[PDB]
């Protein structure tokens, strides 16, 4: 289930951030506006630069913290006000979000392994909920 693949994810989580990040972009092409030095450049070339593995790994540490402190796919109310307070996300809406989840399901429904990827599409839901609840538009 769930906690079983937060483990799974955190076992490799350099390559699990870099794909699900890079499916995210590939299916949501206008999300690259707040990545502007990531235009123009291949999955590879991405994956050569040193803030993209960085950043993206930095962002599913702390998404896999913020997955195995929620209850049932129920994020605390904390890491919401968190992530919605960070000067780095000062631009975003929801949708930003939502489209990550479901770029993140996606991956996970197409990939070879036994992920609950029905809990990770709550999670993305109850996360949104609780973004939106936290004050993000
Ligand atoms: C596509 C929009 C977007 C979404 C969705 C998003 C969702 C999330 N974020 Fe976060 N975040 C986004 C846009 C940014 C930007 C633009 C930056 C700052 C610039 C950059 O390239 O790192 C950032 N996020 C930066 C960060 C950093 C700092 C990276 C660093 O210092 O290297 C963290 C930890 C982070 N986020 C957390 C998270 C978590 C957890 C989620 C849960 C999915
Ligand atoms: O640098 C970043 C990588 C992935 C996401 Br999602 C957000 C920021």
């Amino acid at each position: 289930g769930f906690k079983q693949d937060i483990a799974t994810l955190r076992g490799d989580l350099r390559t699990y951030a870099q794909d699900i990040f890079l499916a995210f972009l590939n299916k949501y092409p206008d999300e690259k506006r707040n990545f502007k030095n990531y235009v123009g450049k291949s999955d590879q070339e991405l994956k050569s630069m040193a803030k993209f593995g960085d950043h993206t790994e930095k962002v599913f540490n702390l998404m896999m913290e913020v997955a195995d402190r929620a209850t049932d796919c129920v994020p605390l109310a904390s890491d919401a006000s968190t992530l919605v307070q960070m000067k780095q996300h000062s631009g975003l809406t929801t949708g930003n979000f939502e489209k990550l989840f479901v770029a993140l399901v996606e991956y996970m429904r197409a990939s070879g392994q036994s992920f609950d990827s029905q809990s990770w599409d709550r999670f993305g839901k109850n996360l949104v909920s609780a973004l939106s609840s936290a004050g993000m538009k």
